[PDB]
Order: C-alpha cells, then sequence, then structure tokens
C-alpha cells in the first residue's frame, strides 16, 4: 500500500504544516501537524478542557463506531518549546492520504498548553519519531508509520515540504519526479529515538564549505534550524546589523536586509538553503527588526535541522531494518 497528502503552512511564515487526517467512522478529518521529533499522535477532542479549545476542530469518540477506550491507557508531553499536553487513549482507524491503519492508538487530549490552545489551525500532532519515544502509559504505543510499515510497498515515508506553499507527505514510495539529482543516504541512530545524523559542514552565501560533523536531528515539527552557535554567528556576521538579543529571544536582523543562503553537507552532497527562507519577519507587528530563521542550539543540548532545513529538500525517512535518511535538492 501507499499514501500521499498535501501539507499546508499554516500561516504565510511556514511556522509549522498542517496534513489532514481521517480518524475514526464515519471519518472524522482533523488538521494534525506531522511531527518526525516526537511519537506521539494525539488530538484536540470531545474531552478536552472546554477553555483550552479555541477554534480547534475536535475529535468525538463517542460518534465513531471503531473507536474503543485503551483502558487504563494515559499519555502526557512535553516538548522542546515547553509546551505540553496529555489524556487518555483510544484505538480508532487513522487514515492519512489513501493509507489505513487499523488500531491505532488515537491520544485524546484532556490538558493542552497554552500554546496549543492559541493555535487554532493545529488539531494535534502525528509523530513520527521512533515509537520508543511514545508516551503512553503503562503499554506504549507505536507510531501511525510504525503500524503501517509491513504493508507499505516499501518501509518509508518522505517529507517534501514547501516554502510558503503547499508540499507533500508520501508513505511507501519515493516519488522520483519531486526532486533534482540524485538522494544522498546518511546514516541515523535511534540511540535518543530521533532521526539523528550527522552532516558533514556547512557554507555562508558564496562562502567556501566548511567541513565540520554536525549531529543532529530532522524535526519536521520544528519551524527553524538550530545549530552550533559558532556556525550561528558565521552566519549572522554576514548580515549589517544582525545581532543576538537576549530579550527577543535569537539573532534579530534588519528587516531591510538581503540574506546569504545557507549550505548544509549531506556527505559529499549539498542541501542550499536560500536567503529568503531564512527570514520569520517582523519580532512584533510594524517592527523593522526581523527573526532570524537559523538560531543557535546551545541551550537545547541538540541540533535540529527544523522546516528551515528539511523545506529546501526532499527528504527519505527509511525505516528498514537499519534505518536510515535520504536528502535530494529539489
Amino acid at each position: 500500500s501507499t499514501g500521499s497528502a498535501t501539507t499546508t503552512p499554516i500561516d504565510s511564515l511556514d511556522d509549522a504544516y498542517i496534513t489532514p487526517v481521517q480518524i475514526g467512522t464515519p471519518a472524522q478529518t482533523l488538521n494534525l501537524d506531522f511531527d518526525t521529533g516526537s511519537s506521539d499522535l494525539w488530538v484536540f477532542s470531545s474531552e478536552t478542557t472546554a477553555s483550552e479549545v479555541d477554534g480547534q476542530t475536535i475529535y468525538t469518540p463517542s460518534k465513531s463506531t471503531t473507536a474503543k477506550l485503551l483502558s487504563g491507557a494515559t499519555w502526557s508531553i512535553s516538548y522542546g518549546d515547553g509546551s505540553s499536553s496529555s489524556g487518555d487513549v483510544y484505538t480508532d482507524t487513522v487514515s492519512v492520504g489513501g493509507l489505513t491503519v487499523t488500531g491505532q492508538a488515537v491520544e485524546s487530549a484532556k490538558k493542552v498548553s497554552s500554546s496549543f490552545t492559541e493555535d487554532s489551525t493545529i488539531d494535534g500532532l502525528l509523530g513520527l519519531a521512533f515509537s520508543t519515544l511514545n508516551t503512553v502509559s503503562p503499554t506504549q504505543q507505536k507510531t501511525f508509520f510504525d503500524n503501517a510499515k509491513a504493508s507499505l510497498d516499501s518501509p518509508v515515508f518522505t517529507a517534501d515540504l514547501g516554502y510558503h506553499a503547499p508540499g507533500t507527505y508520501n508513505f511507501g514510495f519515493i516519488d522520483t519526479t519531486a526532486y533534482t539529482g540524485s538522494i544522498t543516504y546518511t546514516a541515523v541512530s535511534t540511540k535518543q529515538g530521533f532521526w539523528e545524523w550527522t552532516s558533514t559542514g556547512y557554507a555562508v552565501g558564496s562562502g567556501t564549505f566548511k567541513s565540520t560533523s554536525i549531529d543532529g536531528i530532522a524535526d519536521t515539527g520544528t519551524t527553524l534550524l538550530y545549530l552550533p552557535a559558532t556556525v550561528v554567528s558565521a552566519y549572522w556576521a554576514q548580515v549589517s546589523g544582525a545581532k543576538s538579543s537576549s530579550s527577543v529571544g535569537g539573532y534579530v536582523f534588519p528587516c531591510s536586509a538581503t540574506l546569504p543562503s545557507f549550505t548544509f553537507g549531506v556527505g559529499s552532497a549539498r542541501i542550499v538553503i536560500p536567503g529568503d527562507y531564512i527570514d520569520f519577519g517582523p519580532i512584533s507587528t510594524g517592527s523593522s527588526s526581523c527573526f532570524g530563521g537559523i538560531q543557535s542550539s546551545a541551550g537545547i543540548g541538540i541540533n535540529i535541522f527544523g522546516d528551515v532545513a528539511l523545506k529546501a529538500a526532499f527528504v527519505v525517512f527509511n525505516g528498514a531494518t537499519t534505518p536510515t535518511l535520504g536528502f535530494a535538492s529539489k
């Protein structure tokens, strides 16, 4: 089997991407944030504290003839941005782009933190990291991809995120029309539960490539590109007036600037992020200070190849017995 679904930016900055997902019988369609950096499929629901719902579409398990309470199971998750959610668990039928999994754990939120409530466009998350990170207790649950894998024509999914435009998540096949050149595959460590890999270096603008190993994670659920402070300083030094602002929380730059590109290495291959992809707009409405799309990971503990990086590539998440990642230009 295969599946193919369009993913759409939630706003004009590409802060996140939403993909329609059918849950239950009859189908209830929710727009979920596909997140290769976590492993829980959770949704706003009829169980979510009412004051914490503000415009999201909810899953109502009592209206699904295939929903079953997973007795005794609870979940609770905290994300790197400080947001969180928790609740109980149902199993139900879940379909993405024509690919159907029966018995998928659908984690129903009883509580969500303020950032989730405040974002009316995201009805929940669909985790695509390794199932070892799934938070369901006392019986850990499998991701949608893990449950689908055996049925897929090939045990892969691909992320093709757009810049200020829709893109595609495919399951079970590699669309050879969706990228240019060849796909370069690189090794993955699953030891932390992430799609963790090692970039071979970087360049800023038309500058020379610096060969250096950068371990990080391919994370569709993180907006920006978080890299070591040395790399980030070298990038922003090429932008007149750019500075790191403790009060804003990262590098800012004059909105009048034209940003240089940023290149990252995948083996001997190179992925070029155009400068425009690194502009996240005014820090507050009407400001002439703009927020940068490349930020230091120094306070995180891990480097994160988020959407800024991934949207410059066609990315293969290869879930073969030994997982690997593939990157192609597009």
